[PDB]
């Protein structure tokens, strides 16, 4: 059932030069279920060269210098193909990364949705070219051209395998770039299947190249390659640093989407079951593996007790099972390494004097797989590890407040600044807290809903630059100023040689 | 004559903590003519804290959360002061960095012009807040807020002391940020005078801090400070690499405007005198110390002999003297170190078999000061140092071509990609060569003219990001997405606890 593939390079399948391969593990069962190719520098070198050629081939006429509407057709066709293979792609996603099937299906709709969104942006791009710049002199004219930034390396995480890749691939292709996508080794199946869809769409060879493998072996050489114009990255802050470090040696532009410790602030004037559902979605959905997870509950003390009672009840209704099982609302975490790391976060918080209100370990009824109960940790102190560090599992901590000012202070109490959410019936209070949040994304009376139309990214230690929306496309376009002297007069700055 | 000043921190003059100072040298005379304060980490610490406080003070009401029209008035008032003090400021610039007085007067006009431009942009910004994002669902509403990015470190070079400072300071202040400016230790006089102008205008304390000193002592701590939100930099690629390297540790956003080896392509179908003047302006103007200098001449063989003859005639008419002298069209280079570096490029070019068509050493009639004659180097081969490395002095090297395609390949034969220029009466040929240039900035039928209204920055090894125009303002604004659930229906993703 699980496909066996090569690297996708220059329009076709291709064995890694050193022919190495790595396991595919199903997090729900812990069994090895196949393998994926493991790329090295010599594969990067081939892929990058293929990308270069794809940009220059035929004067760039098939891709780079073609009109946006031409690229748009390719992106619409990729979108229709994804929609066609939805049932299979969603199942491979759930198998590969462990998210509930109903989540994977949502992801696959949004992959198609993203390609279509950027296809429409590609059609609008042609009219955006040669944008006049108004000048305070009639002796010059100036305009702007928007050109493909060039060869791009795209390095993505496993929590939303196909979708994270798409967020980068769609605008990059829409802008006329040629991409090397390096998906997470923990979940590469659906990205490899993106290769097949490229073949079936007839996407020009070298325009998209997919290289699976270990981060240091296959990701790292993208950031140190003379012919890579930009690296776009989503994942850990630590890996971000390393990639940014390496790129510096060649002053290569890098964009970083990183993790966070996002706050959800819940005021007293709310429907408790609505606010309880959003809090669970904010921390436990995607099996807690959300970069922008509201993993810190900032809860008005007047309702603390009854909110926590309600939220625990909701947790008890969450069906935790194999992701493919009907009605699944929580799957296993992606891997053994993470499973053990998450539980260590829970025990450390126990060792520091915090209370496990609910959850804390694997569920009793599941013997195999990396399953963890939705955990709520209470009696939490500002200096505890649980409060400051990203857990990336179904683990929420709770602190209480009374004043709006104290809630904001607790909210902004972190080195990160990706997401933030406020829930209150008082809308002027929502706006006030919105403005006070030091985050790139703020949700009002919800937590987590993510639209392709709107800009996505962090402040402080959560990285920089925005993806999605028009920002997403602009990340892959280089701006060229064209300024023209239209006066027939000599510049007249230097003294001319006398005539005779 | 030459003012004596302290650091400018938190609205007032303040001695370095370790009270060190460093000399000011007149490049024209080589005399020590005064001194400037030399900041260290502990001064950066004080300046950074001062910037922080400045953003939060009175709930940001004076500056950060104030309307754009309020910051505009401060910017217009700075612009008026610069204009008022033009004669003294221009003279200070010339004495400090060595550029002809007529050039410094032009810089000071544009300093004022830049503040005025960004004042207009600060006003327009109020109307750009809360821009709605159009959603494919009636159950959510979304918009964007544009907030100050926060505490910015601004690190600038000596070739346009006040103007380069302004390119960063004006948009940063227009965006409601608070800035720490670290000017070049080779030319800090006019930037310190910006300090006095801030006092006189009543700019809120901490909004602009001016820290003079050594690169590693005063600039470097900006890139490693947890409270610095962004570093904006213009200077050498090597220093750029270092700043980007340090900033990566805290995953801090950095923008780099670096040097290049920019080409000028001159086709046979042109007025030789006009083309000659522009080639001189492109390489020898500002004493050849232009990041975007067209330091490689790509000249059509059919006109090569007679073009080179004309350009030599024009060069002989360039008056080279003390920058304050009436009619000066070439001053000394900024420093001894630069002086010696440039002469080494000329002799290394001779050591490799290239010809020195004109210039090559100091002028005979000037016994003191770091003067170098405008230099044309011919018989150049692509592997020569002179062809590939940035000289940053009045040194032009020449190569010949016959076909448009050969000229483009020569033009793009470089790791850099800041600027580029085409001169031809055939405007359709200009457009073709424009599109083909791998550069951020292209000049048609001229070389070098620079407008505040138009985006400025490089591709490849010349850095990333764009300054000036609306791009300049956006560099200092963080994007905040605000997405609000407006449905009264429950999210309905999770199974609710049974009603009893
Ligand atoms: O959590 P998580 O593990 O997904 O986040 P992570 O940051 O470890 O991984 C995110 C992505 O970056 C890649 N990566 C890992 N180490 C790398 C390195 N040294 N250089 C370049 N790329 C690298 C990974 O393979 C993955 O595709
Ligand atoms: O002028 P130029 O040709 O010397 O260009 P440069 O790049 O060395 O200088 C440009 C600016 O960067 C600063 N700088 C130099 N070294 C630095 C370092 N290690 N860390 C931070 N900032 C530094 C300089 O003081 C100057 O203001
Ligand atoms: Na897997
Ligand atoms: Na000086």
């Amino acid at each position: 059932p699980i496909p066996t593939r090569q690297l996708f390079i220059n329009g076709d399948w291709k064995a890694p030069v050193l022919n190495k391969r790595i396991p595919v593990i199903n997090p729900a069962t812990q069994n090895i279920i196949g393998d994926i190719p493991a790329a090295t520098k010599e594969d990067v070198d081939v892929a990058v060269a293929a990308a270069k050629t794809a940009l220059t081939r035929n004067k760039g006429a098939d891709w780079a210098t073609a009109s946006g509407a031409v690229r748009a057709r390719y992106l619409r066709a990729i979108a229709a193909k994804v929609t066609e293979k939805k049932p299979e792609l969603a199942k491979l996603e759930s198998i590969d990364c462990g998210k509930p099937l109903d989540e994977a299906a949502w992801d696959i709709d949004d992959v198609a949705g993203c390609f279509e969104y950027y296809a429409d942006l590609a059609e609008k791009l042609d009219a955006r070219q040669k944008a006049p710049v108004s000048l305070p002199m009639d002796t010059f004219k100036s305009h702007v051209l928007r050109e493909p930034i060039g060869v791009v390396g795209l390095i993505t995480p496993w929590n939303y395998p196909m979708l994270m890749a798409t967020w980068k691939v769609a605008p990059a292709l829409a802008a006329g770039c040629a991409a090397i996508l390096k998906p997470s080794e923990l979940a590469s199946l659906t990205c490899l299947e993106l290769g097949e869809i490229c073949k079936e769409v007839g996407l020009p060879p070298g325009v998209l190249n997919i290289l699976t493998g270990l981060g240091p072996e296959a990701g790292a050489p993208l950031a140190t390659h003379p012919d890579v114009d930009k690296v776009a990255f989503t994942g850990s802050s630590a890996t971000g640093s390393k990639i940014m470090t390496a790129a510096a040696q060649l002053v290569k532009p890098v964009s970083l989407e990183l993790g966070g410790k996002s706050p959800l602030v819940v005021f007293e004037d709310v429907d408790l079951d609505k606010a309880a559902e959003w809090a669970i979605f904010g921390c436990f959905w995607t099996n807690g593996q959300i970069c922008s997870a509201t993993s810190r509950l900032i809860l008005h003390e007047s309702i603390a007790t009854e909110f926590l009672n309600r939220i625990v009840k909701w947790i008890k209704n969450i069906k935790i099972s194999d992701p493919l099982e009907e009605g699944c609302r929580l799957g296993p975490v992606v891997s053994e390494g993470q499973y053990e790391k998450i539980l260590k976060f829970v025990s450390n918080a126990k060792s520091e004097g915090a209370t496990i209100l609910t959850g804390g370990s694997r569920p009793e009824h599941l013997k195999k797989g990396f399953f963890i109960e939705p955990t709520i940790i209470t009696d939490v102190t500002t200096n505890m590890q649980i409060w400051r560090e990203e857990v990336f599992g179904p683990v929420l901590c709770v602190k209480t407040f009374s004043t709006e000012e104290e809630a904001i202070d607790l909210a902004n109490d972190t080195v990160y600044g990706l997401g933030a959410a406020v829930i209150s019936n008082d809308l002027e209070r929502c706006e006030r807290v919105t403005k006070a949040f030091k985050a790139g994304i703020v949700w009002v009376n919800c937590s987590q809903p993510c639209f392709t139309q709107a800009p996505w990214g962090g402040v402080k230690r959560s990285g920089f630059g925005r993806e999605l929306g028009e920002w997403g496309l602009d990340n892959y376009l280089s701006v060229k100023q064209v300024t023209q002297y239209i006066s027939e007069e000599p510049w007249g700055w230097y003294q001319p040689p006398a005539k005779l």
